[PDB]
C-alpha cells in the first residue's frame, strides 16, 4: 500500500490534509449528501457485506472507484476522498432572515461538527469557526456533523478582522446584521432578545467563553438563565438552545 | 504492577465491575472537589509520587480524611485521554445505590430519563444541562451506556456530584415509581420527545411536574415508551433532512422549559 498511505495521513494531523485540500467521509448516508450537494468525489473506497444504499452508491457516483480488505478499512463498509472548498465566506448567503453562528477558537472538534448539526437542522445559513482552531475537516467534526457539514457551509476565518469586512459589506447591501454575542452573565436574557432580526450568533470557547475582541464589537450579549453559581452549560448545547429560542420567536411572531 | 492497580485499572473497561466494587475512578482536583463538597465517600485518593504537586493538589491530600497513596507518574496514565491532560490526583469514590427516592419530587417537579444511550459522553452532558437548568434529576434507562464511565463523568464536568442520576434496567421499575409519587399527590406527566412528535414544544405545559424522556441516538424512544408516554412533544426542524445529536435536543427542550417558568411570556 502507498495511496493508501496518503489516505491514513488524512486521519491522523490536518497539515497533509490541507496541502491535498480533501478529507475523508464515512458512510453511505454522508458520502450521498457530498454528492447531493455538489462536493466533488475523487475517490470511493469499499469492501463482502454491501448494503442496498452502499450497492446504488457504486452504479450512480461515476469517479475513481476502488475496492479494499476489511482489514484495511479501519466499523464503516464505505469510505469516499471528498474535495475540501476554499474557505470563501460569500459560500455563505446573506438573506434578510439571516441566521448564522460564529464559534470562536474552539479547542473541541466534536463540538463544531454538533453546531453545524444544530445549524442545519434548525435552519440557520452558515457557521464560521474564527481564529487558531481545531479543524472542521477533522473526522470527529465530519462523524458528528452527521452529514450536515455537506449542506451547511462552514467557512474557516484565522482573522476576526476578515469577518468584520464581510459583515459590514453585508450592511452596505440592505442588510442590517447584529452581532450577538453569548455568556453565562450577560446583560439581556436570551428570550428577551429579537432574533427576527438578521443575526450572527458568536459561540465561544470551552475554557474561555468569547475573546474580549469579539465582546467589544457586538452590539448585545445574551444569556440562557441558569440555576446556580457552579453550573455552566457546553458550548454545542447552549448554541442549540439559542439557535432554538430563535426558530420559536420567528414561528411565534 | 500491584494487584490493587490491577482492580483501579479494570474500573475503567465494562460497568459491572464498578457496580459490583461499589466505585467508580474521578479524575481531577476540581471534580474530585465537587465529590467531597456533596459528601460522595472518597475511598483512596491517589497522586503524583516524582511530585509538581499544585496548591490545589496540596490542599485536597491535607483537607481529605482518606487513605492516600503516592504513585509513580506512568501507573497514574490509567486514563486521562492518552492524549489530554495526565491527572495529578485521581479518587476511587464510592458509587450510590441505584434507588429513585434519591431525585426529590416537588410540585415544580422537572425530571429526565435517558432511554438506553449508546454514547456515554451524551449522559454527562445531559447531566451537566439538567443541572444547570434545573432539572431535579436523571435517569439513565437499559445497560447500555452507563452514567458512571469515565466520559459520562469527565463530560458532566462535575455536575454528577449535584444532580442525582439513577440507573434502571426497565421502564417497569419507573412506572412503579412514578404511580407511587402520583397517589402521594404529584401528578407527575410522561413527555416523550421526538422529531416527529405530537405536539411543538412551546405549544406545551412545561409549568406542571413533568418527566422528560430523551431517545437514543440510533433508535430514538422505544416502542414501550411511546406507549407510556401521555404526550410526545417535538423541535421543528428545517427539512426532512438533519435531525438532533440527544444532549442537544435535550437542551432546548429543558430550556423551553425553563422559560415557561419564568412565569409567563
Ligand atoms: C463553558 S462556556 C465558557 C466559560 C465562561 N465564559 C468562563 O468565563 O469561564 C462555553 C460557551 O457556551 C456558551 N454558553 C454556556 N452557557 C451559557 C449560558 N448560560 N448563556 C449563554 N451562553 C452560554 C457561551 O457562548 C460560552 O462562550
Ligand atoms: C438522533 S435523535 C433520534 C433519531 C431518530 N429516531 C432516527 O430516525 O434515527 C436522539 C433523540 O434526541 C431527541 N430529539 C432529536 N431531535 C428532536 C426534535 N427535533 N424534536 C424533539 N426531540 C428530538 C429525541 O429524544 C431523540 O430520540
Amino acid at each position: 500500500n502507498a495511496r493508501f498511505q496518503q489516505w491514513q495521513a488524512l486521519l491522523g494531523n490536518r497539515n497533509k490534509r490541507t496541502r491535498a485540500g480533501e478529507f475523508l467521509v464515512m458512510g453511505v448516508r454522508p458520502i450521498s449528501l457530498a454528492v447531493e450537494h455538489g462536493w466533488p468525489v475523487r475517490t470511493l473506497l469499499y469492501d463482502r457485506e454491501l448494503s442496498k444504499w452502499a450497492r446504488e452508491l457504486l452504479r450512480t457516483v461515476r469517479t475513481e472507484q476502488i475496492a479494499m480488505a476489511p482489514d484495511l478499512l479501519m466499523p464503516p463498509e464505505v469510505v469516499a476522498v471528498v474535495e475540501m472548498p476554499a474557505d470563501d465566506l460569500d459560500r455563505i448567503p446573506v438573506r434578510e432572515d439571516f441566521l448564522g453562528v460564529l464559534f470562536d477558537r474552539p479547542t473541541s472538534p466534536g463540538n463544531i461538527g454538533s453546531i453545524i448539526r444544530s445549524a442545519d437542522a434548525l435552519g440557520a445559513h452558515g457557521l464560521i469557526v474564527a481564529g487558531h482552531a481545531a479543524d472542521v475537516y477533522d473526522p470527529k467534526s465530519v462523524r458528528s456533523s452527521t452529514g450536515s457539514l455537506f449542506s451547511l457551509p462552514a467557512v474557516r476565518v484565522p482573522s476576526p478582522g476578515e469577518v468584520m469586512d464581510w459583515v459590514e459589506a453585508r450592511r452596505a447591501a440592505g442588510t442590517p446584521i447584529v452581532l450577538v454575542g453569548t455568556d453565562e452573565h450577560g446583560d439581556c436574557d436570551v428570550f428577551d432578545f429579537d432574533f427576527t432580526q438578521p443575526t450572527l450568533l458568536l459561540i465561544g470557547n470551552e475554557t474561555a467563553g468569547l475573546s474580549n475582541a469579539w465582546r467589544t464589537l457586538c452590539d448585545y450579549t445574551v444569556s440562557i438563565p441558569m440555576a446556580g453559581s457552579a453550573s455552566s452549560l457546553n458550548a454545542a448545547n447552549a448554541a442549540t438552545a439559542i439557535l432554538y429560542e430563535a426558530v420559536r420567536q420567528r414561528i411565534s411572531g
